[PDB]
């Protein structure tokens, strides 16, 4: 059979545990959670990267649904609760295809019955409003990982896409990691600065993850992971879940975006300005310089290097579907995973290597977080520390 046919067979046995899908945010922005307007039980290809049929075609067996909220707007906690509510509603609306998962055991139970294990991951420490009790509340509601920062620094952690702040993690930042370790919430290092990555690895007593980050050695961009950090994963026991974002994985795209941003500033606009006037400037740039397109090969290049440095037992996949506008050819939506697996097969990846990449590593890591949590919960009570006291 073809590599694609083989890929589908392999995924039927050990499906993909995707680390970051922003369907909730997309639903929030597109229809303000009017789920009937974007029923994922129907074909949503015209509006979203995600729907149930495409997830099945793509071989997704577990999904960490992102409950991301903007860090540049007030009421982050309320918004996070609304994002969590959206995930809960989706699970309740589609019992035949989805199953809520809070543990590694739940993930296996879902796989055994043929349902997509649905977990939640918060994206940005701003979601806890400098409150450890709030962190515990999010865990109680089902959140199983939290990206320490999003695109901007918060009071206790530095973002890779912001200027240096506290120098990685502040004293309270380390306290947050300790509490996440005690609760059993995975520390997600995507988005954070390299300094923050190292501070988190020094502090965490549990395996950490990168829900959606690729290789900095392959593509030099702050959102990607440095080799020195990848090297520490084997000891930490964590995993880096490769992402598909073109402007992060394709060199030409990284350069194009940098030049597009410079062009915006050249016209007196902040590179993130979305006004009609700013859009005119960007449109003119794309007119003379077409946007480069990434491919499955681009993503495979990152996985090959990540495997060499981090090890096959420390890799995963975090597509970032519905969280980013552009996608690599062959990975246009959630139904594309088989194309990536086929490419890896053509590159010599073994069936067991691939089962680890898609399913086994993710389950091991969540189980490890649970194991570390059992020990810490029995050893001490929860922290009542405040950011004022520590910082
Ligand atoms: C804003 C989304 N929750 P995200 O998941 O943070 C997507 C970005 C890339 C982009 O803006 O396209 C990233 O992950 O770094
Ligand atoms: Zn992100
Ligand atoms: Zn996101």
């Amino acid at each position: 059979m073809t590599s694609l046919e083989k890929a589908r067979e392999l995924l039927r046995e050990f499906p993909v545990v995707d680390g970051h899908n922003d369907l909730p945010w997309a639903l929030r922005e597109q229809v303000r959670y009017d789920l009937d307007a974007r029923d994922i039980a129907a074909d949503q290809s015209a509006h979203l990267h995600t729907d149930l049929a495409r997830l099945r075609s793509g071989g997704v067996g577990a999904q960490y649904w992102s409950v991301y909220v903007r860090s540049d707007l007030p009421g982050a906690v309320t918004a996070t609760l609304e994002q969590i509510d959206c995930v809960r509603r989706l699970i309740d609306r589609h019992p035949g295809e989805l199953r809520a998962a809070l543990t590694a055991a739940d993930m296996e139970a879902a796989r055994a019955e043929g349902r997509i294990a649905s977990l939640m991951g918060a994206e940005g420490g701003h979601s806890i409003d400098n409150s450890l009790a709030t962190l515990r509340a999010l865990y109680a509601l089902g959140v199983r990982y939290m990206t320490l920062t999003h695109n901007d620094n918060n009071a206790w952690a530095d973002s890779a896409t912001d200027e240096p702040g506290v120098g990685g993690l502040s004293a309270f930042g380390r306290e947050v990691v300790r509490e996440m370790n005690r609760e059993g919430m995975l520390v997600d290092l995507s988005h954070v600065a390299a300094t923050t990555m190292r501070d988190a690895l020094d502090t965490s007593t549990a395996p950490v993850i990168f829900s959606h980050s690729s290789s900095r050695a392959v593509c030099d961009h702050p959102r990607n992971i440095p080799d020195d950090v990848l090297e520490r994963l084997s000891a930490n026991g964590g995993m880096a879940m490769v992402t598909f974002v073109p402007k992060f994985v394709l060199q030409a795209a990284v350069d194009w975006t940098a030049e597009a941003d410079d062009n915006m500033r050249a016209h007196g606009f902040h590179h993130l300005d979305s006004s009609p006037e700013a859009m005119k400037v960007h449109a003119a740039f794309e007119e003379r310089v077409p946007r480069p397109v990434a491919t499955v090969s681009t993503v495979a290049d990152h996985l090959d290097h990540m495997r060499e440095v981090a090890g096959v037992d420390h890799l995963g996949i975090g597509g970032d579907y519905d969280g980013t506008p552009f996608t690599p050819d062959g990975l246009g939506d959630v139904s594309g995973y088989p194309n990536l697996i086929a490419e890896l097969l053509d590159r010599g990846w073994s069936q067991s290597d691939l089962a680890k990449l898609t399913w086994k590593n993710a389950v091991r890591v969540l189980d490890a977080a649970e194991d570390v949590s059992r020990g810490l919960r029995a050893a001490r009570g929860p922290s009542n520390a405040t950011i004022e006291q520590l910082d």
